Protein backbone atom coordinates (compact mmCIF):
# COMPACT_ATOMS: atom_id res chain seq x y z
CA UNK A 1 0.00 0.00 0.00
CA UNK A 2 1.07 3.59 -0.63
CA UNK A 3 1.00 5.73 2.50
CA UNK A 4 -0.61 9.16 2.24
CA UNK A 5 1.24 12.35 3.26
CA UNK A 6 -0.76 12.22 6.50
CA UNK A 7 0.06 8.56 7.14
CA UNK A 8 3.74 9.22 6.44
CA UNK A 9 3.77 11.97 9.06
CA UNK A 10 2.30 9.53 11.56
CA UNK A 11 5.00 7.04 10.55
CA UNK A 12 7.62 9.74 11.16
CA UNK A 13 6.33 10.17 14.70
CA UNK A 14 6.14 6.44 15.39
CA UNK A 15 9.58 5.92 13.86
CA UNK A 16 11.16 8.70 15.87
CA UNK A 17 9.68 7.28 19.08
CA UNK A 18 11.07 3.84 18.28
CA UNK A 19 14.51 5.32 17.61
CA UNK A 20 14.38 7.34 20.83
CA UNK A 21 13.72 4.21 22.87
CA UNK A 22 17.09 2.97 21.61
CA UNK A 23 18.82 6.27 22.33
CA UNK A 24 17.29 6.31 25.80
CA UNK A 25 18.35 2.80 26.74
CA UNK A 26 21.99 3.15 25.63
CA UNK A 27 23.32 4.27 29.07
CA UNK A 28 21.72 1.26 30.77
CA UNK A 29 23.40 -1.25 28.45
CA UNK A 30 26.45 -1.95 30.60
CA UNK A 31 28.03 -5.00 32.26
CA UNK A 32 25.90 -6.42 35.05
CA UNK A 33 22.48 -5.23 33.90
CA UNK A 34 19.76 -7.78 33.16
CA UNK A 35 17.91 -7.86 29.85
CA UNK A 36 14.77 -8.08 31.95
CA UNK A 37 15.40 -4.71 33.53
CA UNK A 38 16.33 -3.23 30.16
CA UNK A 39 12.95 -4.37 28.85
CA UNK A 40 11.11 -2.86 31.82
CA UNK A 41 12.98 0.42 31.34
CA UNK A 42 12.03 0.45 27.66
CA UNK A 43 8.37 -0.34 28.35
CA UNK A 44 7.95 2.31 31.05
CA UNK A 45 9.52 4.82 28.69
CA UNK A 46 7.25 3.83 25.82
CA UNK A 47 4.06 3.89 27.87
CA UNK A 48 4.70 6.67 30.40
CA UNK A 49 6.89 9.04 28.40
CA UNK A 50 6.07 8.47 24.75
CA UNK A 51 2.43 7.67 25.48
CA UNK A 52 2.76 4.88 22.95
CA UNK A 53 2.58 1.10 23.18
CA UNK A 54 4.94 -1.73 22.33
CA UNK A 55 3.67 -3.62 19.31
CA UNK A 56 5.66 -6.68 20.38
CA UNK A 57 3.86 -7.54 23.61
CA UNK A 58 1.18 -10.05 22.66
CA UNK A 59 2.07 -10.26 18.97
CA UNK A 60 1.93 -13.95 18.07
CA UNK A 61 2.03 -14.35 21.83
CA UNK A 62 5.33 -12.57 22.47
CA UNK A 63 5.67 -12.05 26.28
CA UNK A 64 7.85 -8.92 26.44
CA UNK A 65 7.92 -5.33 25.21
CA UNK A 66 11.17 -5.45 23.26
CA UNK A 67 13.38 -8.22 21.92
CA UNK A 68 16.88 -8.42 23.36
CA UNK A 69 19.32 -10.84 21.76
CA UNK A 70 22.87 -11.42 22.97
CA UNK A 71 25.84 -12.75 20.98
CA UNK A 72 24.85 -16.08 19.40
CA UNK A 73 21.15 -15.33 19.83
CA UNK A 74 19.95 -14.29 16.38
CA UNK A 75 16.59 -12.79 17.23
CA UNK A 76 13.54 -12.81 19.45
CA UNK A 77 15.62 -13.04 22.59
CA UNK A 78 13.24 -12.78 25.53
CA UNK A 79 14.22 -10.24 28.21
CA UNK A 80 14.92 -12.03 31.48
CA UNK A 81 15.80 -10.65 34.91
CA UNK A 82 18.30 -13.49 35.27
CA UNK A 83 20.23 -12.79 32.06
CA UNK A 84 23.03 -10.33 32.73
CA UNK A 85 25.11 -8.53 30.14
CA UNK A 86 28.85 -9.03 30.46
CA UNK A 87 32.07 -7.54 29.13
CA UNK A 88 32.52 -8.30 25.44
CA UNK A 89 28.86 -9.05 24.69
CA UNK A 90 27.15 -7.70 21.60
CA UNK A 91 23.45 -7.10 22.18
CA UNK A 92 20.61 -6.23 19.89
CA UNK A 93 17.60 -4.42 21.29
CA UNK A 94 14.74 -4.45 18.83
CA UNK A 95 11.93 -1.96 19.35
CA UNK A 96 8.54 -1.50 17.74
CA UNK A 97 6.09 1.04 19.04
CA UNK A 98 2.60 1.87 17.88
CA UNK A 99 1.62 5.52 18.07
CA UNK A 100 -1.61 6.94 16.66
CA UNK A 101 -2.19 3.66 14.83
CA UNK A 102 1.18 3.46 13.12
CA UNK A 103 4.30 1.39 13.75
CA UNK A 104 7.94 2.45 14.10
CA UNK A 105 10.28 -0.55 13.97
CA UNK A 106 14.01 -0.39 14.62
CA UNK A 107 16.91 -2.14 16.30
CA UNK A 108 20.61 -1.68 16.85
CA UNK A 109 23.61 -3.49 18.29
CA UNK A 110 25.29 -2.37 21.50
CA UNK A 111 28.77 -3.55 22.42
CA UNK A 112 29.10 -4.17 26.16
CA UNK A 113 32.22 -3.30 28.12
CA UNK A 114 35.53 -3.83 26.36
CA UNK A 115 34.70 -4.58 22.72
CA UNK A 116 36.20 -7.58 20.94
CA UNK A 117 37.52 -6.94 17.45
CA UNK A 118 35.29 -9.72 16.12
CA UNK A 119 32.16 -8.31 17.74
CA UNK A 120 32.98 -4.77 16.62
CA UNK A 121 33.57 -6.02 13.09
CA UNK A 122 30.37 -8.09 12.88
CA UNK A 123 28.24 -5.21 14.15
CA UNK A 124 29.97 -2.68 11.92
CA UNK A 125 29.57 -4.84 8.81
CA UNK A 126 25.97 -5.68 9.66
CA UNK A 127 25.11 -2.01 10.02
CA UNK A 128 27.00 -1.26 6.81
CA UNK A 129 24.93 -3.92 5.03
CA UNK A 130 21.80 -2.10 6.19
CA UNK A 131 23.32 1.21 5.14
CA UNK A 132 24.28 0.06 1.65
CA UNK A 133 20.74 -1.26 1.20
CA UNK A 134 19.25 2.02 2.36
CA UNK A 135 21.44 3.85 -0.15
CA UNK A 136 19.86 1.73 -2.92
CA UNK A 137 16.26 2.51 -2.04
CA UNK A 138 14.37 4.54 -4.64
CA UNK A 139 11.39 4.14 -7.01
CA UNK A 140 11.86 1.61 -9.81
CA UNK A 141 14.43 -0.53 -8.01
CA UNK A 142 13.44 -4.13 -7.31
CA UNK A 143 13.72 -5.44 -3.75
CA UNK A 144 15.51 -8.44 -5.20
CA UNK A 145 18.43 -6.19 -6.17
CA UNK A 146 18.68 -4.81 -2.65
CA UNK A 147 18.50 -8.25 -1.05
CA UNK A 148 21.18 -9.41 -3.47
CA UNK A 149 23.46 -6.48 -2.60
CA UNK A 150 23.13 -7.09 1.16
CA UNK A 151 24.01 -10.76 0.79
CA UNK A 152 26.94 -10.08 -1.53
CA UNK A 153 28.46 -7.58 0.92
CA UNK A 154 27.92 -9.76 3.98
CA UNK A 155 29.24 -12.97 2.44
CA UNK A 156 32.29 -11.12 1.14
CA UNK A 157 33.09 -10.46 4.80
CA UNK A 158 32.99 -14.17 5.48
CA UNK A 159 29.63 -13.80 7.21
CA UNK A 160 26.19 -15.18 6.34
CA UNK A 161 22.64 -13.85 6.01
CA UNK A 162 19.83 -15.50 7.97
CA UNK A 163 17.11 -16.67 5.60
CA UNK A 164 14.22 -17.37 7.97
CA UNK A 165 13.57 -13.69 8.65
CA UNK A 166 13.06 -10.64 6.50
CA UNK A 167 12.17 -6.98 6.40
CA UNK A 168 8.54 -6.11 5.84
CA UNK A 169 6.05 -3.49 4.83
CA UNK A 170 4.84 -1.57 7.86
CA UNK A 171 2.15 0.95 8.74
CA UNK A 172 -1.11 0.37 10.59
CA UNK A 173 0.07 -3.21 10.57
CA UNK A 174 3.27 -4.39 12.25
CA UNK A 175 4.10 -6.69 9.35
CA UNK A 176 2.54 -5.78 6.01
CA UNK A 177 3.47 -6.73 2.47
CA UNK A 178 5.93 -6.80 0.86
CA UNK A 179 8.49 -9.16 2.33
CA UNK A 180 11.97 -7.65 2.21
CA UNK A 181 14.49 -10.47 1.87
CA UNK A 182 18.10 -9.71 2.74
CA UNK A 183 19.42 -12.15 0.19
CA UNK A 184 18.87 -12.88 -3.48
CA UNK A 185 15.75 -14.92 -4.23
CA UNK A 186 14.10 -15.90 -7.49
CA UNK A 187 10.75 -15.42 -5.74
CA UNK A 188 11.37 -11.72 -5.08
CA UNK A 189 9.78 -9.40 -7.63
CA UNK A 190 8.73 -6.13 -6.03
CA UNK A 191 9.38 -2.79 -7.68
CA UNK A 192 9.61 0.09 -5.22
CA UNK A 193 7.10 2.93 -5.47
CA UNK A 194 7.05 6.29 -3.65
CA UNK A 195 5.08 6.23 -0.41
CA UNK A 196 5.92 2.61 0.36
CA UNK A 197 7.01 2.11 3.96
CA UNK A 198 8.97 -0.96 4.96
CA UNK A 199 11.86 -2.14 7.08
CA UNK A 200 15.31 -3.46 6.21
CA UNK A 201 16.70 -5.54 9.06
CA UNK A 202 19.39 -8.01 8.01
CA UNK A 203 20.42 -10.68 10.50
CA UNK A 204 24.07 -11.50 9.93
CA UNK A 205 25.88 -14.50 11.38
CA UNK A 206 29.63 -14.58 11.85
CA UNK A 207 29.45 -18.30 11.10
CA UNK A 208 26.93 -20.38 9.16
CA UNK A 209 23.42 -19.21 8.26
CA UNK A 210 21.59 -22.12 9.89
CA UNK A 211 19.62 -21.32 13.02
CA UNK A 212 18.02 -23.14 15.96
CA UNK A 213 14.96 -22.12 17.94
CA UNK A 214 15.22 -22.77 21.67
CA UNK A 215 12.59 -24.62 23.68
CA UNK A 216 10.87 -21.48 24.92
CA UNK A 217 9.40 -21.23 21.45
CA UNK A 218 11.00 -17.83 20.85
CA UNK A 219 14.75 -17.57 21.29
CA UNK A 220 16.63 -18.19 18.07
CA UNK A 221 20.35 -18.94 18.07
CA UNK A 222 22.88 -19.64 15.36
CA UNK A 223 23.13 -23.38 14.82
CA UNK A 224 26.92 -23.21 15.17
CA UNK A 225 26.60 -20.79 18.09
CA UNK A 226 28.59 -18.15 16.23
CA UNK A 227 27.89 -14.46 16.88
CA UNK A 228 24.90 -12.90 15.10
CA UNK A 229 24.09 -9.21 14.67
CA UNK A 230 21.18 -7.20 13.31
CA UNK A 231 20.34 -3.56 12.67
CA UNK A 232 16.96 -2.31 11.51
CA UNK A 233 15.40 0.87 10.21
CA UNK A 234 11.92 1.76 9.04
CA UNK A 235 11.87 3.85 5.89
CA UNK A 236 9.54 5.54 3.46
CA UNK A 237 10.35 5.53 -0.25
CA UNK A 238 10.53 9.09 -1.57
CA UNK A 239 10.49 10.40 -5.14
CA UNK A 240 14.29 10.26 -5.46
CA UNK A 241 15.28 7.79 -2.76
CA UNK A 242 14.16 7.34 0.82
CA UNK A 243 13.85 8.84 4.27
CA UNK A 244 14.93 6.87 7.34
CA UNK A 245 12.12 7.30 9.86
CA UNK A 246 13.98 5.66 12.73
CA UNK A 247 17.33 7.46 12.50
CA UNK A 248 19.30 7.91 15.74
CA UNK A 249 21.92 10.41 16.87
CA UNK A 250 24.56 7.68 16.57
CA UNK A 251 23.59 6.66 13.04
CA UNK A 252 26.31 7.50 10.52
CA UNK A 253 23.97 7.83 7.55
CA UNK A 254 21.71 10.78 6.62
CA UNK A 255 18.01 10.69 7.47
CA UNK A 256 17.16 11.77 3.94
CA UNK A 257 18.94 9.88 1.18
CA UNK A 258 18.65 11.74 -2.12
CA UNK A 259 19.51 10.55 -5.64
O1 LIG B 1 11.53 -6.46 13.56
C1 LIG B 1 10.59 -7.26 13.47
O2 LIG B 1 9.85 -7.27 12.46
C2 LIG B 1 10.32 -8.22 14.54
C3 LIG B 1 11.00 -8.39 15.72
C4 LIG B 1 10.36 -9.45 16.41
C5 LIG B 1 9.31 -9.87 15.61
C6 LIG B 1 8.31 -10.96 15.86
C7 LIG B 1 8.13 -11.96 14.84
C8 LIG B 1 7.20 -13.03 15.00
C9 LIG B 1 6.43 -13.12 16.17
C10 LIG B 1 6.57 -12.15 17.19
C11 LIG B 1 7.50 -11.07 17.06
C12 LIG B 1 7.59 -10.08 18.19
F1 LIG B 1 6.56 -10.23 19.00
F2 LIG B 1 8.71 -10.28 18.85
F3 LIG B 1 7.58 -8.85 17.71
O3 LIG B 1 9.31 -9.12 14.49
MN1 LIG C 1 12.15 -4.90 14.83
MN1 LIG D 1 10.87 -5.51 11.59
NA1 LIG E 1 23.30 -11.94 18.45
Amino acid sequence: SIKTPEDIEKMRVAGRLAAEVLEMIEPYVKPGVSTGELDRICNDYIVNEQHAVSACLGYHGYPKSVCISINEVVCHGIPDDAKLLKDGDIVNIDVTVIKDGFHGDTSKMFIVGKPTIMGERLCRITQESLYLALRMVKPGINLREIGAAIQKFVEAEGFSVVREYCGHGIGRGFHEEPQVLHYDSRETNVVLKPGMTFTIEPMVNAGKKEIRTMKDGWTVKTKDRSLSAQYEHTIVVTDNGCEILTLRKDDTIPAIISH
